[PDB]
């Protein structure tokens, strides 16, 4: 017609997690064969971005707060939106092994459903905002699964002192996630303590807004990462802890990744 | 926490349409009691915008192609996203009474589920893009239900000559929607022929991009509407038949409507 | 725990149909690796049942009206639930090519998403109820894609005389689906006229309740099929045009198909 | 047509929980105005059943494992399916206040969306299976909101000794839900300790299968309830910890409740 136009496929999966012992939800956007560049048709090695949500969000957050499905509609990229509830992408002290579920089970589930997604590091990426920025860097440092990793307004440094002081949720919550604050192993949850064992083959990007409550956290964390020689680029701009800025950062991410992003025309 | 933030409620309804004789889907976004201005808490007369999709879309289109759920999250507005398949919001010649289903049944269904939505014209609005711009103006002209109506890149004028010539879909399709092209009643589907009987108490807005295939259609249609004294404001800018521009127009619409839109802060 | 138990994966897909020129929905239930018999783990040739809905239904009908997701949870079977609106799995006279979309596009879409589903006739099955029984037999007769095909209370014979006489919907509806009733090609829609060209390598099953308004239709249709030597088994019982009986027939179907159905224990 | 038939409306709601500080999902089935008995049309006091899931389930469990949407389609009943993750409908020791969210917030959310649901005890009911049987009895004992409450294979008695011994999940899990096992307040989670303060105006029903791992638990719990004079009827049959039996018990529940259940005809 001229009236007709493509769309990515939108897939919502509910599956049984053996790790968590419960039904879990994951959303997947999958490229539109009729709209990607000609060369990409039939691909058996499609690149994949895992995009992680913030505290209070879920598998719908990115899709509803950005117009990601519109942005990517001409691009050869699978995007996976997992859920972690309020568990920080962490195996918690109350027995929910969210990190194991994210890092070990989810990729196996997806591969089993979707053999044509890439299994290559050079085509596997992660990013997230807020709690999801912590999750993205944690997963990339520990797993060496990703070529590129990004944090937007991430909680990239913390301590008991900062978590609680009880402006950021109460003690029982934080100790449920990370263990008791007197446990000498608490520090294993600190991203700075995970750099040494990572392989140094992941590119990192971090952003934070000047006005964000986590701006000081990011300044401190990046300084510590840079001291250890992490391959990181850090940027800042005016902004707060809000989804408009996360949308902007998604659009920066899409150009940074090696995905041949087909940016929509904008005449106004 | 400072980490926590609200969200609108997102409601997906599947219901039995007696008019269409089938299960139908409608999405509704409903304002977050914890985030709207104080005065709006407990409202029993909440304003409502019906937002109509384009050819090939459905009840998910606006939500996935704009970040409407983010934009409206501090605003006291219900938004309803109906579906019409490829039926043009029209009672078709193949027996699917989509116009009756939209104009008569859907509002009764919604009121029955949601008694706290407004029943007032001064708080009831419609808009749509492409086919949905035709639908929005048709519904507003015929029903007098709305105070404000908006069309974005709408198919606001047409004839056999323009539909088909077969660049815009084939004959059987168009005649299925509007009837045989030799029927002397074809012209009842033309928006210009619906102005006389409307009550003149609806404000109209139309937009079209210069580069759009429907730019000439809109120029012609608005000239005809203005000749009949319709209360319409018409604007144009650079743009094509694409969702980025429809997102921009949604943001213009939200300020135009009498809804006390709480626009998100944008520091960059 | 003993408290934990598996579930099939439930997948909801929205995809762009090039054939129909619109976003379409298809549901897929996919076997639980942790619950199927040991031997089936890792299968790259998983059997597939397409299950078609009735007039007024959609891709959710089977899942919500039967407890299919519970019944199949130990069985190595993919089940696909397509949607055809009110189009009878037919390329209609108003330009919606539902048959092409079902028979050609949908299998290619699914294979592209899900390479581990079978591509073998011996592991590919179809069934449906009411309109979906017509669709199941039509698709199996025309395509030779299936080893087994089943109709439950199907509209397996019809004419203008029976459609309309206007007890079963009005003329414009029926002629929109099948063309004008005076067209000499109307009879190409009759299943009896499709037997000659089918390959005779599909097993057919049909059921109808004695009290159903289509009981006479089924008696006539099966007699005509049996006259042509179709490989069909036909059964009847007390019942009407209702989902309880369709649930019962699903359970009969699951034993008939060569799928090694792992029937749940029922101690009461 | 005779081909057309009604359906209940199926509503999926995602809403912001202030209590939990996260987006939460609740499903609602709402009666079909065209199919309920004549007298019920226009009701502003529609009865409501809350139906709670088991460990590992969610808001979709009842709908997918029973054909509840089919069973209730002629009946004037709203059914609400909440989610509690693995939190036992309890304000947990890791800071997720699931009980407050269920008992205080959810009813206010639903009333705000759906003013025509009843606010009367005589028309408000709860039931659940496994963990959800514990939840149903807990909520009914504490709140006095319900006239009728039902448990199917519920975990109605427990201790450290039985939880763990580590056949039923590990220590960290159970202590995350209920607190440390040495806390003298552990016993506040025991349903037997909640009877004294309840008002004695709720009717209780419990079922358990003989072969279920919780059969001894139910025998013990009911004996303790009967010693305290609770108004309870307890039944047992052959069965295990499986959804087929929960489906059977749902069908018993529907006749027990004062809802004028319109049971589907079953001629076979
Ligand atoms: O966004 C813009 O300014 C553009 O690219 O036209
Ligand atoms: O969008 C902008 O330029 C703004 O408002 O900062
Ligand atoms: O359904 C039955 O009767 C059984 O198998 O126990
Ligand atoms: O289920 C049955 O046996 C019946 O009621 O026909
Ligand atoms: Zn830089
Ligand atoms: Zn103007
Ligand atoms: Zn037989
Ligand atoms: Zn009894």
């Amino acid at each position: 017609n001229l009236y007709f136009q493509g769309a990515m496929a939108s897939i919502a999966i509910e599956y049984h997690s053996v790790v968590l012992g419960m039904e879990r939800k994951v959303n997947v956007i999958y490229p539109d064969q009729s709209e990607i560049p000609k060369k990409d048709q039939g691909d058996k090695d499609i690149p994949v971005l895992y995009l992680l949500h913030g505290m209070g969000g879920n598998e719908n957050s990115w899709q509803k707060r950005t117009a990601i499905e519109r942005l990517l509609r001409h691009t050869n990229l699978i995007v996976v939106m997992p859920s972690t509830d309020l568990g920080w992408y962490t195996d918690t002290a109350y027995g929910l092994n969210y990190y194991r579920a994210l890092s070990q089970e989810l990729p196996q589930v997806l591969a089993a459903f979707f053999p044509n997604m890439t299994q290559k590091r050079e085509k596997t990426f992660v990013a997230g905002l807020s709690m999801g920025g912590y999750g993205a860097f944690k997963w990339a440092l520990k797993s060496n699964r990703f070529s590129y990793a990004a944090s937007f307004s991430g909680a990239l440094d913390f301590s008991p002192e900062t978590n609680l002081e009880g402006n950021l949720g109460e003690l029982a919550y934080w100790q449920g996630v990370f263990g008791q604050f007197e446990d000498p192993d608490l520090d294993k949850h600190y991203l700075k303590n995970m750099v040494a064992e990572s392989d140094g083959k992941t590119k990192f990007y971090a952003w934070c807004g000047y006005e964000d409550f986590l701006f000081a956290t990011n300044e401190k964390a990046i300084a510590d990462f840079q001291a250890q020689g992490l391959d990181i680029d850090y940027h800042k701009g005016h902004g707060k802890h809000e989804w408009y800025y996360w949308n902007q950062q998604l659009e920066v991410l899409l150009e940074w990744l090696p995905i041949n992003y087909q940016k929509e025309e904008r005449l106004s």
